[PDB]
């Protein structure tokens, strides 16, 4: 149990670190997506030629592969940003070193999908630090397994975004996910759960103060961690199929390790 | 939104109905498992299984001849019994019977599996599970040692139960929790989601207050119990994938077609 002023202090700490760690916030993404601004307008990729024009403006292989490799390159960057953020979560670096590895191993994907929703609306997703926007339709029409590889992200995002969280909410939610004591292979569950209890208290107070008319938002947000657990599973099963079919591509060493078991 | 006295009224309402709907409560089951009370008959191997059906005559072992199949089918037979008990309980949740009739059916269809696993934990400890309204006790070791896929079909249930039971919920806690599961607005095919989520919001409010009053020392128990709704969704999917494997491999499973229809 923490005092009210201590919970607000933890929320501000985490929001501050989130701003330092993630270059494209939800606030910035929404300003780009909503428009009515001549300086922040993205170039829109909706087909083959506009993709070709994109490389010239935004700055040898098949289209679906090229786009897929684009996603994994950005996923690796996301893993790096998430790792930097976790180090700022009070108590995280003081945990057993193997458990730090374990928490990140299973946590990064759930966080990537969460923060990907910030860059999405029902029609597409921001790319290249918000300079680009690739339509849902174009992703959904890619060949082989790749077309159906993109769409479930959009389905989750539309539902997650209906909660209308802002970055200060997401900062605490992301921290709660990382500090999950039910990850397989953890050596000391108790010190992880004590941290998550504090983060859960801080999230609960944050949501009540920042969304006072949004009844049981806390409970509804925790119920979304079920949708996250499922999509990660679908994702892993789709990567496995691609590995056994495209024995052309290679994953980044960082990603390879995360998916080993 | 809701006044404190109305939430306690709702909690009391659901507890009373939960006692009427489910014959073997967690309070009663714990008395049997601990040894704090007519000892149950213990099934720990093949020969004691034979004596149990001869003496007690457990209703889910009757006319396949192989033991592991017979026990597996016995689990399905009890599950169908539980579905009717859950259906009756759901009728007492304020607002449920006023929902669209198709949505009532859809909520029960997709919810009963999560509730069956939830309530199965009440009957379990690290060593085994009560059966036949508590008259019997089937050891974990005997279940885990069943051949081919059947052994590995039983053990995940025990693994969930042990972790779920560490929360130390009682029946008044569980009555509201079960109601929350039923009123899930994300079930596929729902026609009118808004009144379902409106009810679930009231039940979540009642659950939160119930837990703070009944477990004041248990920090963020509300959050932790909602996190178990993640495990449940995961265990149910695993379960379904395991039935499919048995169907496509085991051709000693067929029952009378009328039975097959009952247990579809
Ligand atoms: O900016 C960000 O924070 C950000 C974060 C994640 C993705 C993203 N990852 N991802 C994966 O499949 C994935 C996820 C986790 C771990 C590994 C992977 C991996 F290896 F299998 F690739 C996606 C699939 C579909 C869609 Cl629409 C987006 C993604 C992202 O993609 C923007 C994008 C779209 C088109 C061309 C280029 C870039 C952007
Ligand atoms: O009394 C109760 O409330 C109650 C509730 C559930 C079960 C039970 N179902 N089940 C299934 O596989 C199953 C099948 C179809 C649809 C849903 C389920 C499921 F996963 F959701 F539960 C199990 C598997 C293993 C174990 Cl150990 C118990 C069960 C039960 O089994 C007592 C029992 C033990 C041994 C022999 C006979 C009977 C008792």
């Amino acid at each position: 149990h923490m005092e009210s002023a201590d919970l607000r202090a933890l929320a501000k700490h985490l929001y501050d670190s989130y701003i330092k760690s993630f270059p494209l916030t939800k606030a910035k993404a929404r300003a780009i997506l909503t428009g009515k601004t001549t300086d922040k307008s993205p170039f829109v990729i909706y087909d083959m030629n506009s993709l070709m024009m994109g490389e010239d403006k935004i700055k040898s292989k098949e289209v679906a592969i090229r786009i897929f490799q684009g996603c994994q390159f950005r996923s690796v960057e996301a893993v790096q940003e998430i790792t930097e953020y976790a180090k700022s979560i009070p108590g995280f670096v003081n945990l057993d070193l193997n458990d730090q590895v374990t928490l990140l191993k299973y946590g990064v994907h759930e966080i990537i999908y969460t923060m990907l929703a910030s860059l999405m609306n029902k029609d597409g997703v921001l790319i290249s630090e918000g300079q680009g926007f690739m339509t849902r339709e174009f992703l959904k029409s890619l060949r082989k397994p790749f077309g159906d590889f993109m769409e479930p992200k959009f389905e989750f995002a539309v539902k997650f975004n209906a909660l209308e969280l802002d970055d200060s909410d997401l900062a605490i939610f992301i921290a709660v996910i990382i500090l999950s004591g039910d990850r397989p292979g953890l050596l000391n569950v108790k010190p992880i759960e004590d941290i998550q209890d504090n983060l859960l208290q801080a999230l609960e107070l944050q949501l009540k103060l920042n969304h006072p008319e949004s009844s049981q938002l806390f409970a509804k947000l925790l119920q979304k961690m079920t949708d996250l657990r499922q999509i990660v599973t679908e994702h892993v099963q789709l990567l496995q199929v691609i590995k056994k079919t495209e024995t052309d591509m290679s994953l980044h060493p960082l990603l390879q390790e995360i998916y080993k078991d």
